[PDB]
C-alpha cells in the first residue's frame, strides 16, 4: 500500500535526461614557479647545493617534465615560518595542515564563485555539495567550511572525500550524475580543491621518488556544476555526462602509494605507471564505448588526467591518436602542472575556450563524443564518456 | 541526434522499484573491556594512577554512561608496543597510522564477509563499494584494500570517505540509494569499520572533553548490502530506503572538532551537544516526514545514533517518544558503547533481529515508518526515512 506512494514518489523525483556539466571555474594560488628558475629555488632553500648529483637528477627531471609553469602556496615565506619542512623526516605534520585546513577551502571557493557566476542561477538551488581534497582531513572538512564561505543553503547534503587518489576526477563526476540524475531538480556542486604541499620534502639521495613528484606537482582548484534538465532560458550544458567506469589494474596496488605521517607525505611512484596505462587504455576505452558503436578513437575529444608527461605519450602511442588529440591535456601539463584531482576540469574547460575561440561547431573541438580518462593510486582508472554541445 | 542513444541508455540503466537494505552484518574487535573495569585499566596503563580526583571524575563520568562495555583495538600488549600512546602530546601518529592501516579494512572485511554470507550472492554482483572510516588515511585506502581481502571485482566503482563524521552513517545510505536506484543491477557493498585509537590519549584535567570520549567511543564495523528490484526468490529486502534529507545546523561548526596531529586526533566535544539536538530533532523529522502524511511519532521504529546517553534522552523527549521506544539504540550503546557511522546499523540489525524473533508482523517492530537519524560533526544530521519489510 504505502509501497505505492514510495513508487510516485521515486517516479517523480526522476530527471528525465542526463545529468551535464552546466560550469566550470579553475584557481590557483599567486605564486607561479617556473620550470626553468625551479631546481636552483628548490636546492636552495632547502640547504642542499652540496648534493650536485642529486641536482643534475631533478634538473634532468624538470628539463623532461613539459611542466613550464605552477603554482604554489609552499613560498619562500612559508618555508622560513615553518622550518621543519626542509630537514627530511622532521616533524612537521602540524604545520602542513595548517596551511591546508585553511587554503583548501579558500582555493576551492575561489574556483566554486567562478563556476557559480558562470552558471548564473542562485546558490538556493545547490542542492549537493561533493568535495575532494588531496590533502588536509579535518573535521569538520573543508565541505561545511566551503558551505559557510559561499553561504549555501544549510540543507544542501555534503560529501566529503579526502585522499581518495586522482582518478577521484572521475568518480566524483559519475557520483554527481546519479545525484543528478535520481533527484529532479538537483544542483550538484563538485569541488576538488588539491594542494600539494605535503608532498615537499628536503631532497634525499635515500628517496628519489620526492623527485618526481617536486617535478611536476602544482596546486589548483576546480568546480563544476552538474544538473540534468536545464532550465532552457539561464542554463547552458557544456558537456553530458553519458557512462562511466571504473578499472582498479590487478597486482598494481603499490605502483602509487602515499602515507600520510609526522613528517608529511611519503610518496612512492612507480617508473612504470604510464607504461601500465598505456597497455590498459585500449581495452578501457573499448569496453567503454561498447554501448555507442564507436570506433575510431581519432574522432573524439579527450580530457587525460597529466600525471606526466610519459602519461600523456602512453595514451597518445597506445591509442593511436594524432599528435593534436592531448593538445588541450599537454597545455593544462604545461601551465599548471600536476594538479591532481581538479586537473581534467581544468582539461575541460580549456578544451571549451579554445572551442568557442576557433569558433568550432561543439564545445568539444567540433567533435560529439568525448572521453575522460581520471588517473591514480590503484591503479585506478576511471573512465567517462563524454558529449559535446553544440554552439 | 547521439542524444537518441543516450536517452535509450540512460532510460535502460534505471531500477523499476526503491533501493533497499538487503543484508546487514557487524564486526568488533576480540577484547572485550567492562565499563567498571575501565578506569583502573585506562589510569593504569596510562601511568596516572596518582590522578586520583580526575580518575573519580572519570569514574563519575562512566556511571552514568548506560555503557556496559566494548570491543577495544587499543589493548594493553599495543600500549607496550607504542608507549608513545599514552604520553600525551607525544609524536604517536606514525604508530597510531600503522594500526589503522591494518585494523580498519579488516575489521570491515569480517563485517563485510557475514553481511555477504546473508545475501547469498556471488561477490562478482558487487558493482559499488562505499567504505567509511572514521579514521586512518592513507592512499590506496580501506577502500581498495577490502577489494583484495574479499575478492572483488577489479571493475567494482570503489567510493573511500575517512573522518567524514559520524552523520555519514546517514549520508553514504543515501548515496547508495541514488547509486542503486540509478544503475539497474547494482548491488552496493557500504562499509563503516570505525576503530577509536586516534582519540586514546593519556587523561588530563585540562582536557575533559576526551574524558567523556574514552568513556563511550567504542570499536565496530558494519556493513550493508544496497540494492533496488530484488530478485523477489533469493534477494530478501529488510528495509526500504525511501528518503534522506541533511541539515548542518547553523552556528554549531565548534561543537564537535577533530584535529589529525602527531600526536593522534585532538577532541573537542561540547556538552551542549545533546541539547541541540534535541532542539532541532522534531523539525528534522517533519520535514523529512512531510511528503508522506505521518504525525504520530510513537507510530515509527528507530534507529538513533548512540553518541551518548544524554543525546538518546534528549530524542526521547523531544519527540515525545515512549519510554521503549530507544530500546534497540540503548541496547546498542549498552552493548558496544557509541562506534560512530556503524552504530545505527548495528541497531538496524538489532531492530531486524528482535523483530524476526518476537513474530512481528514487520521487520521494524510490526510498524512500517521508520527514522534512522545519523548525526555527527557540523552539527550535522542525516534523517533517514525507511519503511519496513512484513514478514
Amino acid at each position: 500500500g504505502s509501497m505505492a506512494k514510495v513508487k510516485n514518489f521515486l517516479n517523480a523525483k526522476r530527471s528525465k535526461g542526463p545529468a551535464s556539466i552546466l560550469a566550470i571555474g579553475t584557481a590557483n594560488p599567486p605564486t607561479c614557479f617556473n620550470q626553468s628558475d625551479y631546481p636552483d629555488f628548490y636546492f636552495r632553500v632547502t640547504d642542499c647545493e652540496h648534493k650536485t648529483e642529486l641536482k643534475d637528477k631533478f634538473k634532468r627531471i624538470c628539463d623532461r617534465s613539459a611542466v613550464k609553469k605552477r603554482y604554489l602556496h609552499v613560498t619562500e615565506e612559508v618555508l622560513k615560518e615553518n622550518p621543519s619542512m626542509r630537514s627530511y623526516n622532521a616533524p612537521s605534520l602540524d604545520a602542513r595542515q595548517a596551511l591546508l585546513i585553511e587554503q583548501v577551502p579558500k582555493l576551492g571557493k575561489e574556483a566554486a564563485a567562478k563556476a557559480i557566476k558562470e552558471w548564473g542561477q542562485p546558490l538556493s538551488k545547490i542542492t549537493h555539495l561533493v568535495f575532494s581534497a588531496m590533502a588536509g582531513v579535518d573535521i569538520p572538512g573543508a565541505d561545511l567550511r566551503l558551505m559557510n564561505l559561499l553561504g549555501l543553503e544549510p540543507s544542501v547534503k555534503r560529501l566529503m572525500i579526502y585522499s581518495q587518489g586522482c582518478f577521484i576526477g572521475g568518480a566524483a563526476i559519475r557520483c554527481a550524475k546519479d545525484f543528478a540524475e535520481n533527484n529532479a531538480g538537483a544542483r550538484v556542486l563538485v569541488v576538488f580543491s588539491d594542494i600539494m604541499n605535503m608532498y615537499f620534502h628536503e631532497p634525499q639521495e635515500a628517496h628519489l621518488d620526492i623527485l618526481v613528484g617536486q617535478a611536476v606537482f602544482g596546486d589548483g582548484a576546480a568546480a563544476v556544476i552538474v544538473g540534468a534538465d536545464p532550465e532552457v532560458s539561464i542554463e547552458r550544458p557544456l558537456f553530458h555526462v553519458v557512462s562511466s567506469t571504473q578499472m582498479s589494474v590487478p597486482d598494481t596496488n603499490k605502483f602509487i602509494r602515499a602515507h600520510v605521517k609526522e613528517m608529511g607525505m611519503e610518496l612512492y611512484l612507480s617508473k612504470d605507471v604510464p607504461a601500465t596505462v598505456g597497455k590498459n587504455i585500449e581495452k578501457l576505452l573499448v569496453d567503454a564505448v561498447s554501448p555507442f558503436g564507436i570506433s575510431d578513437w581519432n574522432s573524439l575529444f579527450y580530457s587525460v588526467h597529466p600525471g606526466g608527461r610519459a602519461i600523456l605519450d602512453q595514451v597518445e602511442l597506445n591509442l593511436g591518436l594524432g599528435k593534436e588529440k592531448l593538445r588541450a591535456s599537454r597545455h593544462v601539463l604545461s601551465e599548471y602542472g600536476n594538479m591532481g584531482g581538479s586537473s581534467v576540469y581544468f582539461i575541460l574547460d580549456e578544451i571549451r575556450k579554445k572551442s568557442m575561440q576557433e569558433a568550432k561547431p561543439t564545445t568539444g573541438d567540433g567533435l560529439e563524443w568525448g572521453v575522460l580518462f581520471a588517473i591514480g593510486p590503484g591503479l585506478t582508472v576511471e573512465t567517462v564518456i563524454l558529449l559535446s554541445v553544440p554552439i
